[PDB]
């Protein structure tokens, strides 16, 4: 259920998916390509835990997790996606974002940060930059993560799975009411998205 606990059988799993976690990171080093890592979701969804199981083992040199708050005026001088792109990793790196650009299209949508016209055109903006990335030596993830103006919220997100879920940039729901169960998932999508990219270029 979501009202579900496990345990112990848990502690080994995530040591070795943690392990596994290095390993990729000393592939996605070797072959000079970036991993960039989305977590959404309402606050108190369990994004810091999971983000903090993810690199438990990762190595610090290889990694920088950004959290994001709304835009400072400074930040408002520029485009909305500059702040992104500033802190993108370079090839090789892991960058992880506790929120993201997808800011635009959720609390700026509903809390009215963000004309109609603005979040609308939005959605379409992500997917260009993302492909931009994606194209090349980077690879995304997006993981949105939920527990039990809330609905306002869960229709936002809808349309941002709708418009924004793609093959070289997946949106991936994180049931978050167990929250050793959502630790889990998180590694094992991480792991296979690069074990399916892996495949797409011919590597390891
Ligand atoms: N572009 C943004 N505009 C405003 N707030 C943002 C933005 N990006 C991230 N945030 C974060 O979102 C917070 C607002 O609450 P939010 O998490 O969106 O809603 P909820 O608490 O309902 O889940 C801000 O305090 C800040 O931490």
């Amino acid at each position: 259920l979501s009202i579900e606990l496990d345990k112990k059988m848990y502690k080994k799993k995530l040591e070795v998916l943690q392990y596994e976690m290095l390993n990729a990171q000393q592939f996605l080093l070797k072959n000079k390509i970036g991993l960039i890592l989305v977590f959404e979701g309402m606050d108190a969804a369990g994004k810091g835990g999971a983000i903090k199981r993810l690199i438990e083992r990762v190595d610090p040199r290889g990694y920088v997790v950004h959290p994001i708050s709304a835009p400072q005026p400074h930040e408002l001088r520029y485009n909305y996606l500059q702040r992104f792109w500033r802190k993108l990793p370079q090839h090789g790196q892991i960058a992880v974002f506790d929120r993201s650009w997808y800011g635009r299209v959720l609390v700026e949508r509903i809390e009215g940060f963000a004309t109609k016209d603005e979040w609308s055109r939005a959605y379409e903006e992500i997917n260009n930059f993302e492909k931009i990335l994606t194209a090349g030596d980077y690879i995304i993830i997006k993981f949105w993560l939920h527990v039990s103006k809330s609905p306002q919220y869960i229709e936002a997100a809808n349309e941002m799975f709708e418009k924004t879920d793609k093959k070289n940039a997946p949106w991936v729901l994180v049931a978050g009411n167990d929250k050793k169960y959502a630790r889990i998932q998180v590694l094992q999508e991480t792991l296979a998205h690069i074990e399916r990219e892996a495949l797409k270029r011919g590597l390891h």
